[PDB]
């Protein structure tokens, strides 16, 4: 086994989350993703997994290794007991305060600032691809994984992606703004009354999402800044983080 390879004999399966919760060597909690035959460009993914092993940030779901000697192959990651952020936001029982919503934004922004510092694009950032752990901390998952998939996220894409397929750091910025909108809307579908086709037209005509009721003006300004028509006029993740911290200090 190489350092990116986990022996599946070390796994104990505990329940279904295909994705399962289990233990590695009896003691360490893991999530186990079973990669369906024909769904993934597996040799390309394996090569990338070696790089992904070295990404490490507290707000990034950790990749522990892969099991590639049999099929289906397994992806072994940090266990996130409260599941996907989208579903979490939609549970009305939580009765979230806006400070909790702003902290979810900050968690993601810190992960994305880290990926940006490593010149790594997420390519599909959205609440459905963030996870929540047992302490309520949100982390970014599935970063980069769309490249190995053999349902396009129109509603999280900037004009230049829709028109020209121009992906960049600034397309991740645009997506982050839509994710803030998802958080502050408690998990509403962006452009909820429109189809994907209608959304692409709306965006290209220069129109945008509007302010969630739970977002203050200052929070709306931050998400809206991610949607500049000109990619180069959108902020970096480092700037977004500074903006979010400033609002946390002001709205405390
Ligand atoms: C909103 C999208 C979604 O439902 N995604 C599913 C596909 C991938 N999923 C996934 C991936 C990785 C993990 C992990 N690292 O732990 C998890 N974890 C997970 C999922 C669901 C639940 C759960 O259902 N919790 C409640 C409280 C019963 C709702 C817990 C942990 N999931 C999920």
């Amino acid at each position: 086994y190489g350092s990116w390879e986990i022996d599946p004999k070390d796994l104990t399966f505990l329940k279904e989350l295909v994705v399962k919760y289990g233990k590695w060597r009896g003691q360490y909690d893991v999530a186990i993703k079973m990669i369906k035959e024909g769904s993934m460009s597996e040799d390309e993914f394996i090569e990338e997994a070696k790089v992904m092993m070295n990404l490490s940030h507290e707000k990034l779901v950790q990749l522990y290794g892969v099991c590639t000697k049999q099929r289906p192959i397994f992806i072994i990651t940090e266990y996130m007991a409260n599941g996907c952020l989208l579903n979490y936001l939609r549970e009305m029982r939580h009765r979230f305060q806006t400070q909790q919503l702003l902290e979810m934004c900050k968690d993601v922004c810190e992960a994305m600032e880290y990926l940006e510092s490593k010149q790594f694009l997420h390519r599909d950032l959205a609440a459905r691809n963030c996870l929540v752990n047992d302490q309520g901390v949100v982390k970014v998952s599935d970063f980069g994984l769309s490249r190995y998939v053999l349902k396009f996220p129109v509603r999280w894409s900037p004009p230049e992606v829709l028109m020209y397929s121009k992906f960049s750091s600034k397309s991740d910025i645009w997506a982050f703004g839509v994710l803030m909108w998802e958080i502050y809307s408690l998990g509403k579908m962006p452009y909820e009354r429109f189809t994907n086709s209608e959304t692409a037209e709306h965006i290209a005509q220069g129109l945008r999402l509007y302010r969630p009721h739970l977002a203050s003006e200052k929070v709306y300004t931050i998400m809206y800044s991610c949607w500049h028509e000109k990619a180069d006029e959108r902020p970096t993740f480092k700037i977004l983080l500074s903006n979010i911290l400033d609002v946390m200090d002001e709205e405390s």
